[PDB]
């Protein structure tokens, strides 16, 4: 709970575990369990702790009689080659709170950099990732795929059978079992803000099928609303890929910087000249002798010239024709030529400060998507897959464990630590 | 494409043309493997398609995909009207062909477009214009500001 | 400007705060008046402005202090 860090503590209190962990050597300090039901290890990552953390997680002791008390040994060195054998007891989510599961999940730290990076946690991750997360990911995929496929043919060849009512009976259900699924994970809780689109898309379509099925003609508007939501959703199933995670990363990043501000800021100023050039009009008769009329067409007409589509012309019928114009190009210059350009600057600079996060932030949005689909599965499935096998350790330990072979040309030295005479 | 198309022409064919037409503009487009002997033309040429490779090829890829969904929507949202220069995003072609004018900027956006819901209409056709014009076009810009310091 | 605009905002916002607290009349300022009395020296009551600080680094044994027990 003292553990700081080394920018503010110099790193002296990682040195004060090894010696009060070493004057009584057994398990006997790193097992029990505070008023909340935690060991140390799980202490140091519920807390942000990544220094200790790292330490703990690969602690070789050189000793004899103390070597049973380590959590990496060394079993199998030749000559720069290596094979350290790490210790999984309590870091593979088999438990009631690991500290993988810990570690992910946790969502009040903003220190999840650095501790996703460490020995056996990176490792348990792409093993994970590659032996089912990959298969289940793209299998999810394709079925949403083929689902938002099937409503837009079903919406656009709307009137105005064998095959159909698979096609209806399908969206039916599938936007059935995505509401359920959106309901279970969202009453658990920027990160997560995912679910509420798929809830709000499903929930539009069975509204719409509904209001279908009665005396309605109103339901196009759901149709169509939730199509479009579908197809602006693919931006979440785009974080398969690293590249394209990273993309989708910084456009969820830029959309939070700037867009916003950058929004509310032009909307003031396109409202605001609307009612003051829609003021300046005098009314003239039956045959608009206009184009900025009532309020709604002066806003219009200001959109319109602002994305560069319109006309701007200048006998408007007014009554100050002068400052009818001076309004017109000021409105011109302050958007244009002004927060367009400053804007494009501002995201110049978050773009050269955020390529270095998003890995992380993609890596850790990766790290939750694989630890969400390990809960789906059922048990003998996952009793299957099981990462790591045993290993004997020491006079009676037999440990799971997780080999990681590794090759180190500086540190000459003679071995003298290993469990395996010849190396295999 | 030419010698193809010069055989085809020496037979009982008029459709040469497409041919012809096709590698002339692929040749002409295809001096720039001989920009190459001017070192800053070098350059130029090498950056120019370490760019289409990183960038241009993912922008192109989201972009067509919100284009076809947003068309075929807008597509959807029209009635038929029996006048047929009533209204203008009438089947998908046009619905897709008014998209791209407006994101190059040629078009006119009007709002009395025969449809059902207008103000829906009117709300799909923001969003498109926003979702493009204001984000994915800067937001790349500041990418390849990132690539050419690299 | 991104390194100096944090600046700058600040020394506007602290000119504003500066222009706030002269419209208030006598006895709200007499009322607010920050930091409390705190007696030095033999007789010095100085008023003072309490900073609570940590520091992991400069380990001394601890000579000069106003009140022994800690509050």
């Amino acid at each position: 709970t003292v553990a700081e860090d080394f920018k503010t503590q110099n790193d002296f209190v990682k040195r004060m575990y090894d010696m009060i962990l070493l004057r009584s050597g057994n398990w006997e300090l790193e097992t029990t369990r505070n008023n909340d039901g935690l060991t140390p290890l799980q202490l140091a990552a519920k807390m942000g702790k990544a220094e200790i953390l790292k330490y703990i997680l690969s602690r070789e002791i050189k000793e004899k009689r103390l070597r049973s008390l380590s959590r990496k040994f060394t079993d199998w060195a030749y000559g720069p080659v290596s094979s350290s054998l790490y210790d999984l007891t309590n870091v593979d989510t088999t438990t009631d709170n690991s500290v993988l599961e810990i570690t992910v999940y946790n969502t009040n730290i903003d220190n999840r950099h650095e501790m996703l990076t460490l020995e056996p946690l990176h490792t348990l991750l792409h093993m994970k990732w590659k032996k089912f997360a990959k298969h289940m990911f793209f299998l999810s995929f394709c079925f949403y795929f083929f689902y938002n496929i099937t409503l837009t043919l079903v919406s656009y060849y709307r009137p105005r059978g064998w095959l159909q009512l698979l096609g209806r009976m399908f969206v039916l259900i599938w936007a059935m079992c995505i509401s359920v699924k959106e309901g279970i994970a969202i009453f658990l809780l920027s990160d997560a803000w995912f679910h509420f689109v798929f809830f709000i898309q499903a929930v539009l379509v069975i509204l719409s099928v509904f209001l279908y099925l009665f005396a309605y003609k109103e339901y196009l508007a759901c149709l169509v609303l939730a199509m479009a939501l579908g197809w602006a959703n693919m931006l979440y199933y785009t974080r398969g890929f690293q590249s394209m995670g990273m993309y989708s990363v910084m456009i969820q990043k830029v959309i939070l910087h700037d867009v916003l501000k950058f929004l509310f800021v032009y909307i003031v100023f396109l409202l605001g000249f609307g009612v003051a050039l829609a003021s300046l009009i005098e009314k003239c008769p039956n045959k608009d002798c206009s184009s900025y009329g009532s309020f709604s067409d002066a806003v219009l007409e200001l959109f319109k010239l602002t994305i560069g589509l319109g006309d701007l012309n200048i006998q408007q019928n007014s009554k100050y024709p002068i400052l009818f114009l001076f309004l017109l190009i000021t409105y011109v210059i302050l958007t244009f030529v002004l927060l367009l350009n400053m804007l494009i600057a501002l995201m110049g600079e978050t773009v050269e400060n955020v390529s270095k996060e998003s890995e992380r932030i993609w890596r850790l949005q990766r790290a939750r998507t694989i630890l969400e689909f390990e809960k789906m599965l059922p048990e003998w499935l996952r009793s299957r897959f099981r990462m790591g096998e045993l290993c004997k350790v020491a006079e009676d330990d037999f440990r799971l464990c997780l080999r990681i072979n590794e090759v180190k040309w500086t540190e000459w030295k003679t071995h003298v630590s290993f469990l395996n005479e010849d190396p295999g």
